[PDB]
């Protein structure tokens, strides 16, 4: 947050995910990243928690138009798996003439596949990206010997 | 019908997504240390012609704990089944066969999470917060975004 407005990864949704996603990137690369999250109570607690994250609706037009589109975005992560949140910011994002990258996480198989098929560069499943960060985590904080 | 788990160091119980995603990733970092039980008949099949050591059976059920044999090199068991409630019964049974190694669980909520904590787990983590996590880590490997770090 060096200079506001100017973040590169643009996190749609910051429930458990988003927020994984969040913490990870933090550590990788500092403070580039903004997270967007609709619930201003889950926003507000984010922010007390010393996390970048403004709120606002990645399904709104006008917010991308006024807010999002500030052109210093390189990567947006589509974390809204449900209510088809990722399809419909996803979108919105390419309504704007948007030129870099595009990742997001899905629950289901055929999710997607319809993901990739409307244009993200990359997608991967909830529970298989959980299976492998749960492999690695554990063995970080208890050191099996094997 | 008794189930020897040979050399396996690590027992993965349940293979849905979470499981599979933990065995592959325990396979790729150290090579083939784990044994899968999987409910689902035709899930183990299909994990075992894929290579993987998975067998059947219900880790709940009292009767299948009977017929693991107590020689065993287990270091490590995996609580990823898919019902909460079936992680807390699995660890129950894990107990009263007094297993020395060590336990790490995956749920969904702070709750659980605590709960298994204090049922006697060594480890707990969120499965959405592993999700978002391995997300990005991916996310980053695959795509090499080129960021200003600060
Ligand atoms: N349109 C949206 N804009 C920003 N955040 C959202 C939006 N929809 C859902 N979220 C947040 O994304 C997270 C996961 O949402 P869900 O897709 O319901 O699991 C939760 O914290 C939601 O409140």
């Amino acid at each position: 947050l060096i200079n506001p407005g100017h973040a590169q990864v643009l996190i749609l949704g910051m429930g458990r995910i988003g927020t994984g996603a969040y913490d990870e990137l933090r550590a990788r690369y500092g403070k580039i990243s903004l997270g967007i999250e609709i619930r201003e109570e889950a926003a507000q607690q984010h922010r007390s928690e010393g996390r970048n994250v403004i709120s606002g609706d990645a399904t709104d037009p006008d917010f991308w138009e006024r807010i999002l589109d500030t052109g210093h975005v390189k990567l947006v992560l589509l974390a809204m798996p449900h209510h088809q949140g990722n399809q419909t910011a996803l979108e919105q994002l390419q309504r704007r003439n948007y030129k870099g990258q595009i990742a997001a996480i899905a629950e289901y198989p055929d999710q997607l596949e319809g993901l990739l098929e409307s244009g993200v560069d990359a997608a991967f499943n909830i529970y298989s990206e959980a299976g492998s960060g749960f492999a690695r985590h554990v063995c970080k904080q208890l050191e099996p010997q094997f």
